[PDB]
């Protein structure tokens, strides 16, 4: 297996995530896992097994 | 397995994930798992047996 | 199995994933799993297994 | 003369003058004279007298 | 003469002038005179004889 | 002559001015003369007699 990523860019401007709140009551922010963010990203085998990658949140209010 | 990515760009702009909220409540924002971004954005095998990648979320309110 | 992928592009804007809310109660965003975004975006064997991919969301209210 | 405004507004967004423009060869703007722009415009004797108020513009290409 | 002027606003937002230009040659902004931009824009009187308010704009290209 | 202006707001964005310009050859920008920009802008006897207010520009290219 081979995997050639040949780029050849110029002036890229990226914004991997942006998030905006304004006037709430709870404001709860989960941002995480494999978030890769460049001008050339490469994720090869991002999970190989058994294993996992999770981003989960909980929100419990009585 | 071969895989040639070649790109030649100029000037480019790339927004990944952007979430906008205004007068809430609650706000759960979960942004997560493999979510890759960029100018040449590759992703192979991002899962390559039993392994699992998740964002669930959760919100219970009595 | 060959994939090629030659791209020759110029002066490109992409947007992955915008949401917007407003004046709501309860606002609960859940964005994730193998979200790509780029100006080449490739994926290729995103899940090869008995692997799982999964951006769920539970919203539970009495 | 008696001039009465009474206003009672709430959450009020204006927008006075906007002009675009994208893909010419001459782009000439002019704005002005008396524009007023608010949430409560009054404009009482914009002119009184033999004054002049002008917003004139000229093109001239040979 | 009176001129009464009772605003009474909340979360108020105004734009007064905005110009946007793009992919030109040649680009010329003129903006004035008596602009006024405000929540509660009053303008009494702007001219009061014999005087006069300009904006005016020349454009020559042999 | 009585002008009374009551302002009673909350939470005021202004913009007074805004211009944007790109990928031009030639970009001149005259912005001036009365601007007034505020939350509660007042302007009342601008000009009073012979005089003048200009924001004129000029551009000769042969």
């Amino acid at each position: 297996g081979v995997l050639y990523v040949g780029s050849k860019t110029k002036e890229g401007v990226v914004h991997g995530v942006a998030t905006v709140a304004e006037k709430t009551k709870e404001q709860v922010t989960n941002v995480g896992g494999a978030v890769v963010t460049g001008v050339t990203a490469v994720a090869q085998k991002t999970v190989e097994g058994a294993g996992s990658i999770a981003a989960a949140t909980g929100f419990v209010k009585k």
